């Protein structure tokens, strides 16, 4: 069918006033909180890439001065993108920021993570697949009304789904853009890179994986010595997060490969206690959609997740909702038969979370039965929520879109694999 | 424990002459046949990047046009780097050409395939991880020294092993260039991307992956909508020749993904009976070195290789020589348990031809007792040769260094997979 939101749509409509920035977003600009990227685009001229900015304790109004970029994308040209990065900002506090200094201004704000500590609590949102349906937008809608109250959103994967109209008609990303903006100007979403950033199409000279995405949505990949935006961490809070990319090479000796090893080796789990893994494809899914695809990422890295103890990998891609047990599947050696995966208390959850929308279609096809593997699974909408509460404890909470804001559809306490590393199963 | 050639050994000597062409090698430059990269290096000065040829038949002069090109790695400085495409070939017919049209000439000669066809019978040559060491020099000359005769190398990557130098010195690609001469001046040789040519070394601020490589060796990726490369295929007499990049993505929705899924379905069977498939790292490998390192390829798309009835797929990667069944390990479902490799007369055989000399170090440990899937393998230096008959025969045979140039260790007739699928089990 066509579940999109017509253009015309309220979460649609543009800022008014001479080049008003449109499209406001921002996310972790360093490896620790201490820094911020923000972002947007000016559709009438290039306009300024400087921010305004002050804490609203100490007063004083500082200014960042960024870069700004176009592309072009077959017949669709871009606005002017900015991207500007303010740094060494002081550790949980809010802060105002403005943009479009030149012209109309607009203003917004957020609030930096505490200093990042063994016992430091902090409340993740998780949002995968978001597309712009109208099922999009209740989701946005829930998890901004949640009581948990979500600090950051942890994003898997598939943005706009703008690759899906003629010619990947890029207004479609700009729509995306000005939609998210009520939520993602005011607090940092963790961008993963999905199948439907790929964009790539021969059939009209588009031959560059990730394009409009690269220049739309910077992470701070040079912060933990990673040569690509496509993996990347960053420390906020007590978590250490490990952002992966389903869709770049990850071949014994590839850039993303020996980044992840030694990445993982830099990890302190007394001063970042939680683990945490993002990536696209799921590794555990038993789903029909996409069954299995994970399969060759997991021959690389599960091994690895399991000898550092992960606590949990979220993923998107397929359309609904999946919590696995604790298992590993990595004894297999071809001859000698191990190839079932089995309780392991030293492996992550894998939960699939890419049900926020897309556009309008939730996978609902599962293999039956119901694997060992598998803890819970339900093909609804939603959002979900990772709170931690301390060195020990995390509450995850999945919310669904027919349910109240403040309903838990599935709800589930992680023990920590490092601190207490007891079974939590369900 | 270091056997490599030394700079002042005789395969190393500099073509004398100001600006003498050095490093020259082809390889087929189009799809079908009728076109031909020639490469050549100069060092003095950028010289001309015109090429002269004629064919025996016509004796007309004729000349093509090309590029110039240089690059840094580290603290290296290449020289001036030529590649020429000539067009327009006729079929089976033998070319003069020439390189260096300013100052220092050299003549060179190669012959062109015979037109794709059915029945049409070819010897290509199987060489991977060649090296420049003692044994390196062996292989090589048993190659050239072959009563089989090759007229194509099909190089299942490893080239230099330059990057085992101190900031992988990358005058070691120049001496190799110079060491391969004296054969790839006069057949083609195909190139894939092994790991030593990844050269990911980001402590010396060089992050590009296959940048040495890719600048000294280029390939007819255009041809077949490539848009990289890294993957590609090339038509040669009776065989389609699919090359693939175990270090580049192969996730589902990537360029080679993409491109591969597309390109199995353009074969035509009738046009070019043998379907051919080279990468590097091998999919079945029963020996300790880089044991199950092809698996997650392996998951991606052994399916496809069984679908289509690839008749054999060549790789490298591991420094010995071995030889699979036709086998097949597609119907593993997580849980069902069937993880184990069974006869499959519509499955391609599996060879590892990785043994041409490297740095001079077999790989002698191997995983015992030899499995089912497994149909021979030994640790010895040297090369193959898979020489097509007709559409139904092909006779592929392994020299071994140790033996006499003229004899064969293992020896195999082919059925082909789409016109004579009977059981050539051994
Ligand atoms: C967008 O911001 C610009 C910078 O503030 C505005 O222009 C500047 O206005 C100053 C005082 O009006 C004047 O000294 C500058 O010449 C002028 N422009 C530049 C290039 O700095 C601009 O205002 C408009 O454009 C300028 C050139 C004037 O003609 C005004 O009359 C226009 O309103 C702002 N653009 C808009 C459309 O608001
Ligand atoms: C980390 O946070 C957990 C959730 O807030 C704490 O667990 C809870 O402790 C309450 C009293 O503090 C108790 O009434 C609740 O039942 C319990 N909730 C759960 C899910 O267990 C936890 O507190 C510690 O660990 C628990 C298991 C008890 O032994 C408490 O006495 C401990 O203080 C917090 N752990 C730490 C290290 O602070
Ligand atoms: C590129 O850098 C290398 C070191 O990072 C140069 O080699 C080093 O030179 C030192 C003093 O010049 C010498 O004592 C070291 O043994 C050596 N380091 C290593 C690991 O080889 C290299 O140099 C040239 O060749 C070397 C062997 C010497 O003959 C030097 O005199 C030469 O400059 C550098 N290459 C270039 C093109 O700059
Ligand atoms: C490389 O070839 C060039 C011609 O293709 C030479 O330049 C030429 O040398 C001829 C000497 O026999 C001279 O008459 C021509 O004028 C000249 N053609 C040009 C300049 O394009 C070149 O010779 C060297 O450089 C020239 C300019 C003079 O300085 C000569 O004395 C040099 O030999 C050849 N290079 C070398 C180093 O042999
Ligand atoms: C295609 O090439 C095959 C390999 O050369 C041919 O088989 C060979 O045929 C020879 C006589 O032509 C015979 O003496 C060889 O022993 C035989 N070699 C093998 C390995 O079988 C094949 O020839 C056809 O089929 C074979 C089996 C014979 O029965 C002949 O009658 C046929 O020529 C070639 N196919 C064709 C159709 O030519
Ligand atoms: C691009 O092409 C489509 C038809 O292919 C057309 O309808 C659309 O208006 C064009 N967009 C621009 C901005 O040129
Ligand atoms: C999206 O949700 C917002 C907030 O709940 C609402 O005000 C708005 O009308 C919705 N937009 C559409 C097109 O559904
Ligand atoms: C390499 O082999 C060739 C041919 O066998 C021979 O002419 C030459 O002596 C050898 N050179 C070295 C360095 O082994
Ligand atoms: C099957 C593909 C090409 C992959 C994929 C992942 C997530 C969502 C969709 C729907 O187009 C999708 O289409
Ligand atoms: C273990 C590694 C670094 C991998 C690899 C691949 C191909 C050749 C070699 C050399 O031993 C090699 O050593
Ligand atoms: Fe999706
Ligand atoms: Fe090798
Ligand atoms: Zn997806
Ligand atoms: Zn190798």
């Amino acid at each position: 069918k066509n579940r999109d939101m017509p253009l015309d749509s309220d979460v649609f409509r543009v800022p008014p006033g001479y080049n008003a920035p449109q499209q406001v977003h921002i996310t972790q600009g360093d490896l620790v909180g201490r820094a911020m990227i923000i972002s947007w685009v000016t559709m009438d001229e290039p306009g300024s890439s400087a921010v305004r900015y002050w804490s609203e304790k100490n007063g004083r109004k500082r200014i960042a001065k960024g870069k700004m970029s176009t592309y072009r994308f077959f017949n669709y040209s871009s606005g002017f993108i900015h991207h500007t990065t303010i740094r060494k900002l002081k550790y949980n506090t809010k802060y105002y920021y403005e943009v479009g200094l030149r012209n109309t201004t607009r203003r917004f704000s957020f609030i930096t993570p505490p200093q990042t500590g063994l016992d430091v609590p902090y409340t993740f949102g998780l949002i995968g697949d978001l597309g712009q349906s109208f099922d999009s937008n209740t989701t946005l809608s829930h998890y901004e009304l949640s009581p948990k109250k979500g600090q950051t959103v942890l994003f898997v994967g598939d943005l706009s789904y703008a690759d899906r109209y003629p010619n990947h008609d890029n207004v479609r990303w700009d729509t995306w853009g000005r939609f998210t903006e009520r939520s993602v100007a005011y607090q940092p979403w963790i961008w993963t890179a999905g199948n439907h950033e790929i964009e790539f199409a021969p059939e009209i000279n588009e031959t560059e994986p990730f394009k409009p995405f690269s220049y739309r949505y910077h992470v701070p990949y040079e912060a933990s010595q990673s040569t690509s935006p496509f993996w990347y961490s960053i420390k906020r809070a007590s978590a250490h997060i490990i952002v992966l990319s389903s869709y770049s090479a990850y071949g014994r000796g590839t850039p993303q490969y020996t980044w992840l090893k030694k990445e993982l080796r830099k990890v302190k789990r007394s001063e970042t206690p939680w683990l945490i893994v993002l990536m696209h494809s799921p590794l555990y899914n038993s789903y029909n959609h996409h069954f299995m695809e994970g399969e060759a990422m997991r021959t690389k890295f599960e091994a690895w997740f399991v000898k550092y103890k992960v606590d949990v990998v979220f993923a998107g891609h397929v359309h609904a909702y999946e919590r696995s047990e604790r298992v590993s599947n990595i004894a297999y050696k071809i001859t000698n038969g191990l190839c079932t995966p089995v309780k392991d208390q030293s492996a992550p959850v894998y939960i699939t979370i890419g049900d926020a929308g897309n556009y309008g279609v939730i996978d609902s096809n599962m293999i039956q039965p119901q694997p060992e593997y598998s803890a819970f699974r339900e093909a609804s909408f939603g959002h979900g929520m990772f709170d931690i509460k301390n060195r020990t404890h995390a509450h995850f909470s999945w919310n669904r879109n027919q349910d109240g804001v403040a309903v838990e559809a599935d709800s589930v306490w992680f023990f920590n694999r490092h601190w207490y590393p007891v079974d939590d199963s369900t």
